[PDB]
């Protein structure tokens, strides 16, 4: 048992952390529809969470009771000398001149007693994770598929932006090598202009 | 640049680690294909990572030419005087009167090679990404697909199965009060054995 609520208490933080990842008329609703399943996902799981957390409680204190008196017919009727019925019941359901007899009886009532005890506490345990499973289910699977989803578009996003910053890089020692070439060329234009002046001034004496 | 490469890692290492999570005619083809798929992925990535490595080394080296001797016409100049190009294409291309215009005509070259070099690295790094991206965002896709339904599958398992448990321990209690009231019952029946006895055997003097 004690594994069994680690793991239900991983899988209840962690779904949770998933929902904290958040923040025409068709997208509209969908918008909004995100953040309404993931308030009704936080209640559902609120109440799921407070049910296994009071079994868990009743199981401690209930367990005490089959170690102790509930253990065997002798620690019940032992119990049950120390502790009778409301003399109400004893009266009506146990109204036997054998005192011994009584303390038989007691024992039977106080048994079937617990055993509503326990069937109204499981019942109420079924309705209580019969009312929002289904649902819970349901929201658990659409909010996973939120989640792969937009893992999914960044893993890809990853690899696309990185390639056309690459691209980027190849394309811009092109575009330098051409302003390079046009300055270059540029350079040569006024060569030869200050060579055609060396000329014409050197042949002037 | 810096940071779209450790987003592409993290993406790269985490895509992997997703594919790590590994180990009827209809199901058969399926149990294969999820495999097969996961080995198709590994090669996809593989074939990517080394590409954008290729880019990276190239654009370490590349960025110190435009650094130095493509930085300017000046330095181009300086360093065609230093390293002229082989004879061939300077006879044929370059066959002039005035060293300075072979100069200049050898710069003129010497760009025109280089931005054959880029042009051939950027289309190399191009098919590389091309004949992969497509087949490589499938698969991320698929196994995000499957990474998914897994979780999701265990979350709603965490949630059935302690409920189960907790079924049982209350049942368990029912099981045992059963137990201890037929136990009772039969105390009961042996006093009454006991007490019979007890008046017979006291009425005889």
């Amino acid at each position: 048992l004690k594994q069994l609520d680690s793991t239900y208490q991983e899988t209840n933080q962690q779904v949770l952390k998933n929902l904290d990842e958040i923040f025409n008329e068709m997208g509209e609703e969908d918008a909004l529809n995100i953040k309404k399943a993931a308030i009704a996902l936080r209640g559902d799981l609120a109440l799921l969470k407070a049910n296994f957390e009071a079994n868990e409680l009743f199981f401690i204190s209930e367990d005490v009771i089959f170690k102790t008196y509930m253990s065997s017919p002798e620690l019940l009727l032992t119990y049950m000398k120390i502790n009778p019925l409301d003399q109400n019941t004893a009266e009506q359901q146990c109204g036997i001149s054998d005192k011994v007899l009584v303390l038989y009886c007691e024992g039977k009532l106080k048994i079937e007693q617990e055993k509503q005890n326990i069937r109204e506490r499981l019942e109420t345990s079924l309705k209580a994770y019969q009312s929002n499973i289904g649902g819970t289910a349901s929201l658990i699977t659409a909010s996973q598929t939120l989640v792969e989803s937009l893992k999914n578009k960044n893993f890809i996003k990853g690899i696309r932006k990185l390639m056309l910053a690459h691209n980027k890089v190849f394309l811009n020692y092109l575009e330098e090598l051409d302003a390079l070439e046009r300055s270059l060329e540029q350079s040569k234009r006024q060569y030869l202009q200050e060579r055609q002046s060396s000329k014409i001034i050197v042949k002037l004496e």
